[PDB]
């Protein structure tokens, strides 16, 4: 006659989070407004700690809250910042566990799911480039897959660029790149391509695209390129020629002893 | 392939049940709380969480709130306050014959219908002849439809039985009547039911004596002896005192022997 039943309502929690954040949606009883630039979402503490340990670090007063509860968010990778759509998504997945992600929307929603440690989001990004993986698309993923530590993602855009290398010279995606990664690329010796020389008028063309913030990265560039492999008659006709390696007297050195090489390799 | 997909959908399947659980674990360390319940001891917890539970609390829209006095003075019991709190926060629950009739009170106040039908169905298996009174007062209290016509039934099938507990003479007024005007009620004779008119109002004469009349109004005169009527019912105090329940007896006994020529 004694007895204790215990008993489980198997939807009760989808239904408590989705409330709440039909609570969010209007405004009640939240407590912080995430300020990007400029627009302003509200949600409940509560929530957000709950969904990653980012924001319990708001409890010791971590962050810069107006008297109402204020927090900005530092600037993004675009100055705008993301697309308002698109962090209300991220914001309801932290409510819901769920997200629709799209080829439009999908690197600011990897940038939104870095910055706020939300790492099955940011795992599923992952997998959602990965099968979109494309000799299109390649460099601009690579990008990303290195920026926020894809590993998986990397190598994976890696090797399609390495195969494909002689092709991603001739489209300017690859001339947007950083500065760190286009030395990389320069250092990696897996590369397929069909003379050195095309590394050569490939750094050029990375500078030129932008004189101003690039002629001063030449030299570390330049000293990557492997001269002792370029015909003579190229480094003295074309290299040595090119007034970036002639106003630079470590550059025109370089060359100089590149050809001695190739004299004294004469045999 | 994938080379024309423009996007896609994912489900944590998981998320909602982890999530429910840390606001919990929140709850308790009293991390992020904007309410307070009060009853005495507090409750730290989260309006948002307890607005998504219940409408109860939606028209509440870091202060307390103070819970109005229930049926025990002294209020439900901490442990039990805070599992139907819990119960908000996770839709999980254990619940005993020990704490069952609190529970139901709270998930009455707080409009918890899914724990409330829980309570019904708990209570609906463990109905016995021990309890069905105790029982049927809670499933009346609460409207508990299903559970108390249950309990009805066992309590008329018994009611000889019932009168003698002392359970019973603890009733309201309301119940009584009602009682007294069931016609399927189970008794060997119609006057037990004056013997426990009687006692219930003797239990505490003050605020009894006052409803003697209109319960004595219930019974069924023409189907008690003759000698009884003259020899108990009549002679008792609570019905000499009163002319209409004098009268009442007289018609009775007038009856009984216009009936007796055939
Ligand atoms: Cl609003
Ligand atoms: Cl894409
Ligand atoms: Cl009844």
């Amino acid at each position: 006659s004694m007895e204790a039943e215990d008993f489980e309502c198997s939807s009760h929690c989808s239904e408590l989070s989705w409330r709440q954040n039909e609570q969010r949606r209007q405004g009640l009883f939240c407590d912080i407004t995430l300020c990007f630039g400029g627009r302003e979402f509200r949600a409940h503490r509560s929530v957000l700690a709950a969904a990653t340990e980012y924001f319990t670090p708001l409890l010791s007063g971590q962050f810069s809250e107006s008297r109402s509860g204020r927090v900005e968010m530092r600037k993004w990778s675009s100055e705008p910042g993301p697309e308002p759509d698109t962090v209300e998504a991220v914001i309801e997945y932290m409510y819901t566990g769920r997200i629709r992600v799209s080829t439009g929307s999908v690197h600011e929603v990897l940038e939104l799911a870095d910055r706020f440690l939300l790492i099955r989001l940011k795992e599923f990004c992952g997998e959602f480039l990965k099968k979109k993986l494309h000799l299109s698309n390649c460099v601009a993923i690579h990008s990303l897959a290195h920026m926020y530590t894809l590993s998986q993602l990397a190598l994976k855009a890696a090797d399609m660029i390495r195969r494909n290398f002689h092709k991603v010279i001739q489209d300017e995606e690859f001339y947007t790149l950083p500065f760190h990664l286009i030395r990389d690329w320069l250092s990696d010796l897996e590369i397929t391509v069909d003379s050195e020389e095309v590394l050569f008028e490939t750094v050029l063309k990375w500078v030129q695209r932008n004189a101003e913030e690039r002629e001063r990265y030449f030299e570390e560039l330049f000293k990557l390129l492997r001269l002792s492999q370029m015909k003579p008659t190229y480094l003295t006709r074309h290299v040595k020629p090119e007034r970036l390696v002639a106003n630079n007297e470590v550059c025109v050195k370089l060359v100089a002893d590149a050809v001695e090489r190739h004299a004294l390799r004469a045999e």
